[PDB]
């Protein structure tokens, strides 16, 4: 019964409910018996070496950027208090709504409103970019990882659509996951990110830096927008033909550089259009502005700032700060 509901951590914590589960143990929602019953989130971390020193490592990031941002007006999570129970490292957070994902989810997979995604795009990048001017890079971005402060909603009729949505009250972020969070002058993981939300300097192993995380907001953005992935593939060599129908052909430079030769011939994606799979990518992918839902300016606009994110040379693609200045946040200002 060790940290399933009932029990009591820090002889004050009651779990109460299991409200995600990741690679690296659980997120619990519990009861604070020393503070007038108000709920927290736990997060509860596996006694598995490489586990635990990942949470060791967020817990430095977050005592780190918590000092520096005491009111998270950069929206990254706050983390209250951490200790050990029966081997498991044990985070406690202010208690958030729903990620980006399971809300989308909850929804039907409908898409996120222009105007929300707005919002959260420039709530996401602050946050990053707080992360970035501080020697961080995330590696970890994507849906899952971006909750929503408070997740209530309204339901109402939408007579196009023909179904009930529901439509956040207030739209406000904040990022999580800090545990694979990684500073400039540390050792860089050789494959970062989740394969979706994942640039194509990783997927090729030329490194990485604060860049990839750009990569994986544009992805977000593109998720948000159309409430489906456009990269539905488990498969390197196929992702990368993926971004080849969607973005256009990899550059010669990071073709040549890369020691995955197994994914090409000659100095092109080792790639067969009418195969099987070639039939499927052709299918499921096209030209990234052939997925707008309108030609109005401001989807002109978000599309401009997702193309740039989805630059593929790292050292080319836009910087968070300079992606804080793009037109299509000026609605907000
Ligand atoms: C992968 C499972 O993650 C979550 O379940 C999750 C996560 C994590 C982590 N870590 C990532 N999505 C949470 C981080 C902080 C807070 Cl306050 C909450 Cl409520 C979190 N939850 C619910």
């Amino acid at each position: 019964l060790i940290c399933q509901s009932g029990d009591v951590l820090s002889a004050r914590y009651e779990i109460v409910d299991t409200l995600g589960e990741g690679a690296f143990g659980k997120v619990v929602e519990c009861i604070d018996h020393k503070a007038g019953g108000r709920h927290v989130a736990v997060k509860i971390v596996k006694n598995v070496d490489r586990y635990c020193e990942a949470a060791r490592s967020e817990i430095q990031v977050l005592e780190h950027l918590n000092t520096t941002d005491p009111n998270s007006t950069f929206r990254c999570v706050q983390m209250l208090e951490w200790f050990e129970h029966h081997g498991h490292i044990c985070i406690v957070f202010e208690l958030l709504g729903l990620s980006t994902y399971d809300f989308i989810k909850e929804n039907g997979f409908l898409p996120f409103r222009l105007d929300h995604i707005r919002k959260m795009a420039y709530q996401i990048c602050k946050s990053v970019n707080f992360l970035h001017s501080n020697k961080l890079t995330h590696t970890d971005l994507k849906p899952e990882n971006i909750l929503f402060v408070q997740s209530d909603y309204t339901e109402a009729y939408n007579p196009k659509i023909k179904r009930d949505e529901r439509t956040l009250i207030n739209p406000d972020i904040k990022v999580v996951d800090f545990g694979s969070a990684t500073y400039d002058d540390e050792h860089h993981s050789t494959l970062v990110s989740t394969r979706h939300y994942r640039a194509p300097e990783v997927i090729l192993a030329l490194g990485w830096s604060q860049p990839c995380d750009v990569w994986s907001i544009g992805c977000i953005l593109i998720e948000y927008y159309l409430g489906f992935t456009v990269f539905p593939t488990h498969d390197s060599k196929e992702h990368l033909a993926m971004m080849e129908r969607i973005l256009g052909p990899l550059p010669k430079h990071m073709i040549q550089k890369t020691r995955k030769r197994k994914y090409f011939h000659h100095d092109r994606l080792d790639w067969d259009e009418h195969s099987s799979a070639g039939r499927y990518v052709s299918r499921r992918c096209k030209p990234l502005k052939e997925f707008m839902l309108s030609q109005d300016v401001e989807h002109e606009r978000l599309f401009d700032l997702i193309q740039k994110m989805l630059e593929y040379d790292p050292a080319k693609r836009i910087t968070l700060r300079e992606a804080l200045k793009h037109p299509f946040f000026d609605l907000l200002k």
